[PDB]
Order: C-alpha cells, then structure tokens, then sequence
C-alpha cells in the first residue's frame, strides 16, 4: 500500500469559513485522509497535512487549489509568513512504498494540471527542481507576491508550468517533492529585529554566499506575532537527521542568552515524525545522564525541554504522524 | 463588600457525579462564587476554591459538607493524598476587608456547626488552633482515616467540636484559618519512593525549605511521580526556590524533572517573585507583567499537565 504525504500551505489563516472549505475539498477527495489543519492569524497562513496513494493526493491537492482559487484574493493578503501564492507551496513526501522519484512525478503532474486549469505560474522546487536555483523555496519566494509582476517579465523566472502572467488573485505556486520537513518556531521575548538577527546567524544560507550560517539544513527568519505578543525565530528543519530539533533549539537559546533575551518554549507547526522527537530525547538524556526506556517518557521529556506546550497543549497522538497513521 | 476565600478538600476525585454535586452545593449557595474545581483520580481528592462574604462561605462550606456526607463513604476510600475525612480540611482565608481574627471566627463557627449538625468529630488548625500541637494539619492527620478508631479513644485526641465517635462513612474533619497557601507539585520521571525521599529532604519538618510541607506520590493516569508541596508562606519560600531545589535533588539521583503543576489559584505576587528570580539569574529586563508570567510558566513548566491560564488562575485577575 503506497502512501504519500502532501502538506500544502495556503495564504489564509483568519477566515475560518475559507479554511474549512479547503479542508472539505481535501477530506472529500477519494483516497485522501486529512490529518491536520494548522492555521495562524498573524502569520495568516494555514498548512494542511494529508496522506493517500500518490495519484489520490495529487487529486486532493488540486481540489483544494480549486476551492482556494475562488476563496482567496492575494491582492488583499498580508501576513508575517513569506508568501507569493494563494496555494503557496505544495510538497509531496514519500511515506511508504513510494520512491522520491515518483513523488517528483506527482509534483510534475500536479504542477502541470494546476497551471493548465487556473492559468497561473508554477515553479518546481526541492527534489523536483529543474535547476539548482529553484531547489530552495525561500529563493523562489524572494521578493514575495509583491515582486511577481517584475519577476514574471524576466526569462530566468519563466515558470516550469503555466504562462508568465501575473494573476492578482492567485500569484504563483511552488510544487515539489522532499523528505519530511519540520516547521519549528522558537519563542523569545525580544524585538522582531533581534529574532531575525538570530535567524540569520543560524540558518545555513546565513546572510549570503559569503556569509554562511551555523546550521546545515536549516532555514529561518524572525518575526513578531500580534496574536501572541511575542517574537519567534521561525525555522524549517530540512533534514532532522542532519540537524535536529534539540540542536536548533539549543543553539537559538545560546544566541538569545548572549543578548540577554529569554527563550520561552517553542511551537511545532503541523506534524512531526516520531524519530525527530526520540532523537531529541536521546540528546537530553545524554546531556543529563538520564535513563528512560518508555517512549511516552522520552516524549514527555522532550516536550518539556523544548517547551512544546508553550502556546497550546502538545498532544502526541494528534501530532506524531506514526501515531496518526 | 467583605471577601473570604474557602478552599475545602473532599475525598473524592474519580466520581464526576459526586464531584459535580458538591460543586453545585457551593455554587447554589447565596453569596458564594466557585472559582475553581481541581480533581485527581490517583490522589482521589478534589479541591474547591470559592469566595464570598464571611457568613456566606461558612454556609457554602456547610452545604458542600451535607452533600458530601450523603455521597462519600470513607470506609471505601483510598488515595495518594493523606486524608481522614470526607471533607478533609476546610480553610478560611482573608481576601478583602476581613481580618484574620474574623476568619478564625468563621473557622470556629463552621467547625462547630459541621460537627453538631452531622454528628462528626472536628479539629481546629492553623490560626484557629486551640492548642499549639494542633496548628499543624500533618500532626492532626497523622495515621489518617485508618488511625481514627484508636485515636478517638484517647483523651488527647478529643475533637474540638462534636462527638468522639467513629463515623465510618465520614471520618473526621479539620477546619481552620490561614494565609494564602500554594499547592504546587513538581513532576519527576522516577518511582514513588524516590519522589518521597526528595520530599523528606526538602520539607521543613524533614529539611532545607522553610515553610514548606512535602510528600511524594505517583499519578497512575499520567505515568509519572510528583514531589507534592504546600508553600505555607511564599514570601518566605517561593515557587522558584521549591522548584529549583527539587530539580537539584533530582539531578543528584540522575532523575529528570518535567515541569510542574499548580493546584487551585495563586496570588499574582507569587508568580512575579518567581519571575524576578529568573530575571536575576538570566540578566533579563521585562517591562510587561504578561511576559513575566509567561517566563515563569515556561521555567517552572506550569503547562506540563494542562494549560495554565493566568486569567483563570491568578487571584487578582479573578477578583
Ligand atoms: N494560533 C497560531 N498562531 C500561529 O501564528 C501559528 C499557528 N497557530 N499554527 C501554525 C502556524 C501558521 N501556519 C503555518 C503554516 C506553515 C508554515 C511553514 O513554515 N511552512 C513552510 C513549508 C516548507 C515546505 O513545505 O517545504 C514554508 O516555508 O512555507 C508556517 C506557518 N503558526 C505559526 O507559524
Ligand atoms: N487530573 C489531575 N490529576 C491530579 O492528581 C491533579 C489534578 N488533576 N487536580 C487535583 C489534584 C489532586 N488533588 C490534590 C488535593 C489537595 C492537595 C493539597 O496540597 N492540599 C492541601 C491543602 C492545605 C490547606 O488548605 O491547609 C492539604 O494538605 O490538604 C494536593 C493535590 N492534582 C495534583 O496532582
């Protein structure tokens, strides 16, 4: 039984009617099981996480996109999270009995069909990228929605699928394939400027080719959320096996400490693979010379050390993918 | 108007119908406003926190006791928290426009009416104690429900109010007056014995912490142990100190602390004092009270077992 995870992000995190309509589009698609919907009002973005056979998740992603096309007007969208499209990024991840190559095929099929139906520009990223410059989502997203009109007039920005036209209500969509990614935000009582400084010091790309960051396979930016009245170092762990949750958290804490800024827990966006939490547990057990044999205790430990309950209760059975599937 | 806080503990933490019946008894009493109900299945105990005018809270506590008398059978009760009565302890605390002396009078009034109306033995503790030996609840509760039959036969244990008879379904009740007390539990991934050993080294009665009582137990529903403490005077020994000391003792045994839990309500200053501790330790500067509270909730891990909502847990935010 082949299983692929699809984690599309949409530029709407305030209007519950719109959020729910997109949820129904996914959940009502044959073969698709919606596992999570995580929306934020200040970030003004929602990530949907669902699974199913390769061909089924492609159909689910398209049904979601079609609903979004009617309900989201990018010309009026603003939020803390970077974005350039109503359906900003649509990734396909291999979960079981599926190769990364097939997921790339799913991304290509999805992208082609999305572009054809809506007449919008679509870019391929990650393992589906046609060129090294399009591998990175932040690179493709540079300048955001506001920069599209100018970018679309340049040959180098010719989309992988669709016309090089600026469609006000939609913008541009990025589609691709990749391994599991962890969207992890670290809370700090600081200014957005201080949080961003830390983000730039830690993210692999740093401040530029001549100014690399400290952590490999980590993307990050800093912001402030009116909703929670606090700043966050928002990160993406592209390969937790290379750089895990504990490492990103501990390094952020260190940098914050150097500036006399306090870290106050964290927030996982969407779902997380069990191993990412167990890897972190192993780290703290070694650092603290602990001895635990139960996974529930390992998880309880990590949840407390990273402060994953800070903004809302962290329920393992609802957040760990292996516990949901 | 005058305001007194009453925080009675009842020996029932599993049967929701019984817990709710007692909540209704309090909430339906004129002048009483129920602010919190905290029930635990392992401790098999529920703490009710309510406020109202002096006489009103006495009536509320009595209505709660009458409901409990018909719904709780102590001959079948067992739990992690020490206990000797269906309504185990009933404290009265001054909140607004009331002196400790008046609260002592409320404790005495409640104690006598309870004893004579239900026909049960009642002891006075805290500021209402009739003798120095009864100021301490742990001393009066020594031996628990199981020791009552024998204790009641001794002149030394004659109740302050009521008959000296052993009432199987009820046991005995302790009533008194005191300043705000903080019920604070620290979570440990350890055995019950290890948690209790730490409790013994930390409690003043031994210990290292002045004005702190402590015992160790296990929460089967959460699969973790807790060093359960009572901060009798947070101005002397605060939340930060109790937490940090427990952490230190646990580290000595390679046992990890995983947050904590406050039972009931807490005065704003107790949280702000703790915030100041971490700000000193970490060289921080935080202008906002919201941030100072957020800092302590994270440092102490107060959201470990359930969300800690300041507006629903801080006295000054509820008054
Ligand atoms: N109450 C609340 N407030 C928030 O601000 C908030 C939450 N909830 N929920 C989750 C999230 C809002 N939603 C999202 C959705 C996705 C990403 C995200 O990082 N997506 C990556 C995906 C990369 C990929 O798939 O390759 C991105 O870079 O686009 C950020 C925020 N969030 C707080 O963030
Ligand atoms: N699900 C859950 N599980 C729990 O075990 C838990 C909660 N919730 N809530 C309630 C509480 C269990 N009950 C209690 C009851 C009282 C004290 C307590 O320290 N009371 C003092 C009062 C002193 C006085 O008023 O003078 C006492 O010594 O009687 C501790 C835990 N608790 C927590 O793990």
């Amino acid at each position: 039984s082949q299983l692929v995870e699809c984690v599309p992000n949409f530029s709407e995190g305030k209007n519950q009617e719109v959020i729910d309509a997109i949820s129904r589009a996914v959940a009502q698609t044959p073969g698709c099981v919606l596992l999570d919907v995580d929306s934020g009002p200040s970030t003004n973005r929602t990530v949907y996480t669902f699974v199913g056979r390769p061909e089924d998740v492609v159909e689910g992603a398209l049904n979601a996109a079609r609903a979004a096309y009617q309900l989201i007007d990018m010309s009026r969208h603003h939020g803390e999270h970077p974005r350039m499209g109503a359906l900003d990024v649509c990734p396909f991840i291999p979960v079981r009995g599926v190769t990364m190559d097939e997921c790339v095929r799913c991304a290509q099929a999805f992208g082609q069909r999305l572009a054809e139906e809506l007449g919008v520009p679509v870019y391929l990223y990650g393992e589906a990228a046609r060129t090294a410059g399009r591998q990175s989502l932040p690179a493709l997203r540079a300048g955001e929605y506001e920069a599209l009109p100018e970018k679309l007039k340049q040959a180098e920005w010719a989309p992988d699928f669709g016309p090089s036209a600026f469609v006000p209500s939609w913008g541009a969509t990025v589609a691709g394939a990749r391994k599991f990614l962890l969207a992890f935000n670290i809370n700090l009582l600081s200014t957005r400027e201080q949080a961003h400084r830390i983000a730039l010091d830690l993210r692999e790309q740093g401040r530029g080719k001549d100014q690399p960051g400290r952590l490999k396979k980590v993307q990050a930016i800093g912001w402030y959320l009116d909703e929670k009245n606090l700043a966050q170092v928002s990160t993406n762990l592209l390969d937790f096996e290379v750089t895990g949750l504990h490492t990103v958290f501990e390094e952020t804490c260190r940098e914050a400490q150097e500036l006399s800024l306090p870290v106050v827990g964290s927030q996982l966006v969407g779902l997380v693979p069990l191993k990412a939490l167990l890897d972190a547990a192993a780290f703290y057990c070694e650092k603290e010379n602990l001895f635990l044999l139960q996974d529930e205790h390992r998880i309880r430990l990590v949840v407390n050390r990273l402060g994953l309950d800070s903004l809302a209760p962290f329920k393992p059975k609802e957040r760990i993918i292996e516990y949901l599937v």
